[PDB]
């Protein structure tokens, strides 16, 4: 839908890795970019190697648009 701050999606399971907010259910700390990860990262969530997460710096969304922009 909406994302940009290093949020990183799992391709193999669904799982976000949040940078900036870390890995805290893996071990790893906030303020650190997905690229930034250990050599070997595993999702905690389906335990995939880190090369199977993607970024997804993309916002998607229109339902509804009843006005011209100004
Ligand atoms: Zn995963």
């Amino acid at each position: 839908m909406e994302i940009d701050e290093g949020k990183y999606e799992c391709e193999a399971c669904g799982y976000i890795y949040e940078p900036e907010k870390g890995d805290k259910f893996a071990g790893i700390p906030p303020g650190t970019p997905f690229v930034d990860l250990s050599d070997s990262f595993m999702c905690p969530a389906c335990r995939s190697p880190k090369n199977q997460f993607k970024s997804i710096k993309k916002v998607i969304a229109g339902f509804a648009e009843n006005q011209k922009y100004g």
